[PDB]
C-alpha cells in the first residue's frame, strides 16, 4: 500500500479558477505590511447664530493575519521515492510548486469569500453577513439581485463586481426580469442590475451572489521551500510504522506564504432559504 | 490614549456629498442675508370693444435662518496638539479643514433635500408634507416614479431631478414599466423618467425618489480657523475635560459657512406604506 | 393695502405661455384686415340622354374679435404710486408690457379650447364636438389618443397637431400603449404624443388633450397706452373721501393687442369626467 | 338677391378627393363608349388510359355608362350676373370647371367604388353585397380587416388593395392587436391593410373599409361650353319677372362626361350591427 | 341557343397557377413512369466478446401513377364553328394549349396539396394525416405552423417549402407570433415557419397552412391537336351533339399529359373546424 | 419469402447527416482504451507560526469500449444471393461499409448523449445529465436555452454548441430571444449561443438539448472487414430452411473500429414536462 | 367776464411759499418708497478693567404714507382756455407747476406740524397727541415756552429749531412778565425757549408753541402729468360748469411726490383750553 510510479498531471479543474479567485474579491491597493486603516468618520451639525456645535473623527482598521501555504503531504509521501527515482514525479512535485501554491491563493480568497473558511477570521463576506444584514434570504431573482445590490449601496457605496460559485453562476443566469434581459442571453456574465460578473471557486457558497466592493488583496506572495521536516499525518511503505515522525524523510516542499485580506464596512451577499 | 503619530486617511465619500447638495436642488447663487423671490400673475381683458379690465398679481417669497457649520471638538483636539509635534498630523489638520467643509454642504443637503435637522421652514419634503400632499404611498415603480412626477407638474410646474437614496438608488433599478424597459439607473446618466436625476444619500430618506424644481443657496463658503474657545467639550480620554473647558493654545478649529434655501411650494415624495 | 418694496420681477413662468399659444391648434400667422374669409363649392350630377341638374356652393367666413388691454388698476395699485419713489416698480410696468402679453396670448389660445371670454366663433372645441363626437367619459387612454387624432382625421381634412395642458403633458406621458413601439412616453422626445405636441397651460382645459385641424391667427397691437383709469376693480391708497369711481388716478400703465381667430372647419375634442 | 366683388374658392376637400377617386379604385382605365372584359375558365380530368372530357368556356361582361357633370342650378344663375360685369367671377366659373371636374369624379366614385351612391348603371360594391355577398358585416378589427381581404380571396382568389375612405380610418386606428403592427394609419403608415392606398371623401358610405382589387374604370370626361338655354331649378330675380326655368340670359358652365364602371365580384364592405 | 361572335378571350390570374404545382414538389423529373427508392440503413451497436446481429434492408416506393388531360367539349363548340370562318377564334385554341396546361398543372396540384383533387394513387396530404397525426385541427396559429414542420422532422425530414393558398395567406398572417418582427403573409421572401414558401392556387378546401418536403415531379408533357371524336359533356338541340360521337366537329382539340407524384410520409396541411 | 434480385440502388440524403453527429462533439484522440486522469485541488493550511496541513490529490480516470460495425443478415439475406450473382448488390454492400459507419458514429453518440445504448455507460453524457440533474423541467424556450448553455458554463468551461435532435431543433427555432435576434432558426447554420450545434439522429432524444463541450472523442479507426462464416441467425432462407446461421458465404461483413468516449459532467438536457 | 382772461401774471409773496419748504427739515433727507429705519443710541459703561460689558440697540421705522398734489378746482377752467389760446398764459401755468411744487410742500408741512391732515402717522401734533403730551397751553408766557423744550429733554431729545405759526410767533417772542429772557428777534429770529428757529405758514392756532426734534426729509419730485384728462371731481364754475362729462381740455396738471416723516420718540406742542 502507497508507492507505485505512474504518470500524473493535473489539468484545468481547480487551477484554472485559482490565479483569479482574489482578482475576483477586487483586491485594491498591495501593503507590504498588514497596518492599512481608513481614518474618516465624517462630523457636521447645522446651528443658526450664537452656538457652537462639536466635530469628532478618529478611526483605525488595520488587518493582518498571516496564513500559511501546503506542507509535505500524506499523498505525496508514497511519491517522494518515485520522484528521487523517475522524472515523472519529480517533475509533478515541481508542477505542484505553482499548481498547489495556487490552491492556497485560492483558498486564502475563500476565506474572506466564505464564512466556512477560516483563516483570515473577520475580512470580507464573512465579516460582512454576520456584522450586517445584507443577505437576501430565499431564490436568487432579477429584482432580487439587485436588492441585493441595494444592501451594498445602502453604506454610502455601490458594488463593483459579484463573486459567484460553481453551483450559484447557473441560478443567477437561469433568472431574467419582465422585460429586461437581465441574464445576459449572449456570450458575457450575467449581471445583478449592471456590475459584471466574475467566477470565484467556493466549498460554502451553493445558492446566491455575493457582491465584494473595496477589500484589499496584500501578501507575503506564495512560493515553494524544499525542506527535511514537517509534521502531519503519518505515513509508512515497507518496514516501519510512524508515529511521532516528521523530520526523518522528505514528502514535498514546506512552501511558505504569508496573505492578508483587508476587511470592509459591507458587502453584498446572497443564500437560499427552506423552512 | 496618546495620540500620536498617525497617518490620516479619507475614503471616497466626501467629495460626492458635498457636489450633489446644491445640484440636486438647483440652488441659484444669491449674496444677502436670508433670501428673496418673486411671482407674477397677469389678467386678461374681455371680447366686447369699449373698456380693457386690469388689475395683475405680485407675490414674493422669502426664507430665513442660515445654518452655520461646525466647529473642531475633543477629537480633532487630541491630533492638533500631535499637529504641532509632528510633521505628518499637521498637513492631516488642514486636510481636517476640507473634509469638514465637504461635511458642512453635507448637513446642508440633509437639511434642505430632508427634514432631519430642518433649519429653513421649507425643507423639500418638510414643505411638501405640510403645505401639499405630492407624495406618492407604495413601493417604487416605472410608472409610478412618472405618477409622482405628474403630482409636483400639476401645480403649474415642471419636475426637474428627482433626489435619489442610498436604498431608492437600486430601487430604481429594479422598478420597470409593463411596455417600456427605461429606468437609468446602472448607466452613466441616470432619470427618473426622462428629464437628468441626482442622489442626495440622506440619512433621513428611507426609499423613493423625490422631485424638485428650484431652490436657493446663499452665502456659503469654507470654514475659517486660528484659534478658538469651546463651550460644551465632548467627552475624551487624553486631555483635562471640565464643565468650563475651553483652550487658549492651537486644539480647536472654528468653521464659518452659513446657507438659507427657499421653497417653491411644490415638490413631489415617494415613501413605501405598510399594507 | 400695505404698500411693501417690489424688489424684482418674475419672467420664467410667463415666457413659456407668451411663445407656444399661436403655434397652438395648428396656428397660420396669416395677415388679415377686419376679418378673414374662405370658401367652398361642391356639384353633383350623373345621367345621360336627359335633362342634367347641378349644384353650387358659396360659403362665407367671418372673424371679428377685439383687443386686450390691462391698466395699473387696483392690482398694481401699491406699485403705481412707488413708481416715482422707487427703481424697482418704474421697471415692472415697462416688463409688463411683455407680461400682459403672455396674458394676452392666454385668452387667444384658450378660446380655442373654451374659454370665458368667447372672442372667436363660439369655440374650436366645443363647436366640433356638437358638431362631431369625439370625448370620452371616465379615462384618457394610448389607444384612445390616437383614436381622438382619428377623430378629426375623419371629418373634411387629416389632424396634424394635437393641443395639450400642462398637467394633460405629465397624464400623456404616463400612458402607454399595448405595442412597444407605439408608445413614446416621457423618456423619448420632448412631446409624450406621437403627433405634433403644443403645451398651452390655461385653467379652461385642464386635463383633456384635444387635437384641430388648420385655424388661423392674426394679431397687430402696439402696448403703448396711459391713461387715468376707466375699469375700477377695487379702492386705493385710503386717504381721500368718495372711492369706487374712475375719476382722477395718480399712475396707470395700459398695454393692448388686437388679436383675431379664424375658426375652422373641424377640430377633436376630449375630456375626462368621473362616474 | 344681390352679390358682387367678392368671389374665389379655397376647396380643401376638392383637391384631395380628385386623385383617388377611380384611380386608386381600379386597376385599369382602357377608354371606349361600351367596354367590354373576359374570362375563360379552364377545363381539368384526369383517369386511368381512357377518354379525358371536360368542356371549358369564356365567359364575357360588358359595361356601358355616361355620367355627365351638368351645369350648376340656383348657385351659378347668380354668379352668371357677376361674371359678365366682374372680372374675378368669370375667372371663378373657369376654376368652378376644374373644381366641379374633381365633383365629376366624387360622383363617379360613389356609384363606382362606394355603395350606391347615384346608382350608374349598377356595378360597384352594391353588386357585390347583393349578388355573392363577400362583405362579412361586423365590428371593425385588426383581425376583421384580415377576414376582408379573406373574403376576397374565397370568392374570386385575388388580393386586394387598401380602402379609400376618411371616415373609416377613425374605426380602423381604433382597432387594437396582439401583435407589434397594430395596423391603425393616419398617424404614421399611410394605410392599415398590406396595400398602400389614399383615402377619399364619401357621401353614401358612413363607415367601414372599402377594399377593393381588380376594377375597370374606363372615362372620356372632360368640362364643356356654356350656352344660352337650360333648364334644372329656381330662377333667379332680378327687373324684369321670370317663374319658369329656360335661362334665355344667363349661362352655367356644363361637362360632357362617360364614365363607366366594370364588376369582377370581388369587394370588401364593413358595417356596424346594434340590436 | 349559342350564337357564334367573335371575341377575344383574356389570359387574367390563372396564367401565373401553371408554374405553382412542379415548385411545390421540388423533386426531380424521371426519364419514365417506375419506381423511386430510399435506403432504411442502421445497424446494432458496439459489443466486446459478442455478435453483430443484422441490419435494415433498402425499401422501394412506387413512383408511377396514371394520369390523363381532358379535351375541350361542348364549351369550345361554338368557338369550333367561329373557327373555320375567322381567323381570330381558330388561334385561340392554340393559344388555349397553354390554359389547358394551367389545368393539367391544376389537376396533379390538387392530389398532392388535397384529397377532393383525384388523380395520383396515394394523395401527400391525406394519406400521410391520415396514418400519422402530422396535420393540425381547429385554429391556425404561428407556432402551430412550426409544429406541423416538427412533426415530419420527427420521421428524419426537413420541410423545404411550404405550400401556401390565397385564401390560407390571410388567415397566417391575422394569427399572432411572439416573435417582434413577424412575417404576415408575404413581404419580399414570403415564410410560414423560418424557410421560403411558394403560393399555389387550390380551389379544394383552402383556408389552412400546408408545409411540403420531398415530391415527385414526372414527365408528361403538353396538348396535341387531332380534332376527331369526343365523349360530350353538354347535350343541347343546335349547338352539340346529343350522341357522343362528335362526327368531325372541331371542337375536340385533344390534350396530353400523363404525370405522376411519389412523396415520403411529411407533408401536412392544416385544416379549420368548428367547435 | 421471395429473394429475387432487383439490381436497384438505394442511397444518399440519410446516411451524411449521422456521420456528423459524434465528431462534431470535440474530443482528443487516445491510441489505446484509458482516458487522461487530472488530480482535484490540494489542501492548504490557515496558521502563522505552526506546521501547516499537508495533503495532495491523486488522479484517477479511465474509458474502455471496444465498438463493432455489425454483419447484416436480417435484411442482408435475400441481397447476398444478389451480391454473388449481379455486381449492384456486390457494389452496394461496399457501399454500406459508409452506411455502417453512419451507424458506428450514430451508436458512439446515442449511447452518450442519448443513452440508447450502454457502449460508454459510466462515462455517458446524458447518464452524467441524469447524475447531476443539469437539466431543466418544461418546453424548450428561449429562456431555457440561455440557462441550458450557462448550466455548463457555471459547473465547467463553457460548451460550444447544444446538440440538437432535429425534432427539437424544430421547436427552438420557433422561440426566438428578448433581443433583436433569433435563436438559431434556419438562416444558413443553426446556433443555441455561439459554434454550429450539431443535428444526431437519436431515438432516445425527441425534445430538448444537451450542452457539452469538453467530451472526449477517441477511435481505433475505421470500421472494414472481409466477410467469411455465417454468425447470429435473424432471417435465412431461399431454397431450404435454417434455424441457425453457420457455412457458407457471408451476407454481409463485420467491420471493426473500437470506439470509447469520456466525460467531464458538461451535459445537461432538457426534458418536458407532463401532468 | 367770468372765464375769460387777458393778462395773466405772476403770484403775489413767493418768498412765504419757499420759506414753508425749508422749514419742512429736522433730520435728513432719504429717497425711498416707503420710510427708511434709523438706529438706536447703544450705550457703553467703562467699569474695571478686565471684564468687557456693554450693550448695543437697534430701532426700526415703519413704512407708511407717500405725498400727493391735486388739479385745482374752478379758477383752473378759466385758465384753461387762456393757455390753449395764448403764449404767455401757457407759460404761466408752467410758472404756476412751481408754485404748486411749493403749495405741494406747504401742504405736507402744515398738515403734520397742525390740524392733522395728513396720510402720515405720527408727525409732531399727531406724535404727542398719540404717546405723550409736553406743554400744556391757556396763556402766553416766556416761562411756558422754556417749559416746552425742558419737557422734551425730560425724555432725552435737543430741539434744534421750534417751527411756529405766524400769529403763534409774536405770542411766543412777546411776553408780558416780571422779568423778560430768551428773544434775540433783532440778530436773526425770535426765539421761544433760547435757540434760533424758522416760521412756516400754516393753518395753526394762536395760543401755543411748537417745538420739532427729528423728522425726516423724503420727495420724489414735482409736476409730472401736465396734460389732463375728464374732469368731474373738482367743483367748477367758470365758463362752464363740470360735474358729469369733460372733454380733453387741460384745465391744471398733476403733480407726483412721496413724502414719509420719522416718527420721533419725543416732540413738544402746545394745544389750547378754556378754562
Amino acid at each position: 500500500k502507497d508507492g507505485t510510479l505512474m504518470n500524473e498531471f493535473t489539468t484545468p479543474i481547480l487551477q484554472e479558477v485559482m490565479e483569479n479567485s482574489k482578482i475576483m474579491q477586487l483586491g485594491k491597493y498591495e501593503p507590504m505590511e498588514g497596518t492599512e486603516k481608513k481614518f474618516t468618520f465624517w462630523a457636521d451639525k447645522p446651528g443658526a447664530y450664537w452656538v457652537g456645535e462639536g466635530q469628532k473623527i478618529e478611526t483605525s482598521k488595520a488587518t493582518w493575519v498571516n496564513a500559511t501555504m501546503r506542507a509535505f503531504k500524506l499523498g505525496v509521501i508514497l511519491p517522494v521515492t518515485k520522484e528521487f527515482l523517475n522524472y515523472t514525479y519529480s517533475q509533478f512535485f515541481e508542477e505542484m510548486k505553482p499548481m498547489i501554491a495556487e490552491a492556497f491563493y485560492k483558498k486564502f480568497d475563500e476565506a474572506g469569500i466564505l464564512n466556512q473558511g477560516n483563516n483570515p477570521f473577520g475580512k470580507s463576506i464573512a465579516q460582512s453577513i454576520e456584522k450586517t444584514n445584507k443577505v437576501i434570504k430565499g431564490d436568487f431573482t432579477q429584482d432580487n439581485i439587485i436588492d441585493l445590490e441595494a444592501l451594498l449601496e445602502d453604506d454610502e457605496l455601490e458594488a463593483n463586481a459579484f463573486i459567484s460559485k460553481t453551483q450559484n453562476r447557473s441560478l443567477l443566469r437561469k433568472i431574467v426580469d419582465p422585460e429586461t434581459k437581465e441574464r445576459i442571453y449572449d456570450r458575457n456574465s450575467d449581471s445583478l442590475d449592471g456590475l459584471p460578473v466574475v467566477n470565484l471557486k467556493s466549498s460554502n457558497l451553493k445558492r446566491g451572489e455575493l457582491i465584494t466592493g473595496d477589500f484589499d488583496k496584500l501578501i507575503y506572495g506564495i512560493p515553494q521551500l524544499i525542506e527535511y521536516k514537517i509534521d502531519e499525518t503519518a505515513q509508512l511503505s515497507t518496514v516501519k510504522n510512524e508515529d511521532g515522525t516528521p523530520v526523518n524523510l522528505f514528502e514535498q516542499d514546506m512552501v511558505a506564504l504569508r496573505a492578508t485580506m483587508h476587511v470592509a464596512l459591507h458587502i453584498a451577499d446572497d443564500k437560499a432559504f427552506a423552512k
